[PDB]
């Protein structure tokens, strides 16, 4: 029926190791995986995505633009969803601050690719018309 598997044996060890903040005094715990699970379903997002390398990539997409005007809750999410994500992408980090950059820089490339051809506005061009 319902199969639960967020962090396997290996992901578990690394998880407990990773910290929420760079200059904090506490590491990651299940409390963060569950807390985000109950908060996800609230945003019309099933908690099953937390155990999917693809889901995280999506969940972060909605929080990315939200970070601008997000609250304490919205922030904590991007943090957890960030670490858990890197774990599913065969990525290794020490804290959330680092993992976050890995997710931001990874997307920065997509922008350069989807914003390289549309950057030559200047002299008048040619085009048909019927006026
Ligand atoms: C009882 C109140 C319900 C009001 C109506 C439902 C609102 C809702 O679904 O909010 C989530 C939000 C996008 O929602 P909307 O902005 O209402 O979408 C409008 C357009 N349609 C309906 C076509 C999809 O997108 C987000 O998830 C952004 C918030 C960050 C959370 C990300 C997951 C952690």
């Amino acid at each position: 029926g319902a199969r639960a598997s967020v962090l396997s044996g290996g992901e578990l060890d690394k998880w407990e190791k990773i910290r929420l903040r760079p200059g904090g005094k506490k590491q990651y715990k299940l409390k963060h995986i569950v807390w985000a699970s109950r908060e996800l379903e609230r945003f019309a997002v099933n908690p099953g995505l937390l155990e999917t390398s693809e889901g995280c990539r999506q969940i972060l997409g909605q929080l990315q633009p939200s970070l601008q005007t997000g609250s304490e809750e919205l922030r904590s999410l991007y943090n957890t969803i960030a670490v858990l994500y890197c774990v599913h992408q065969r990525i290794d980090v020490k804290d959330t601050k680092e993992a976050l950059d890995k997710i931001e820089e990874e997307q920065n490339k997509s922008k350069k690719k989807a914003q390289q051809a549309a950057a030559d506005t200047g002299n008048n061009s040619q085009v048909s018309q019927n006026y």
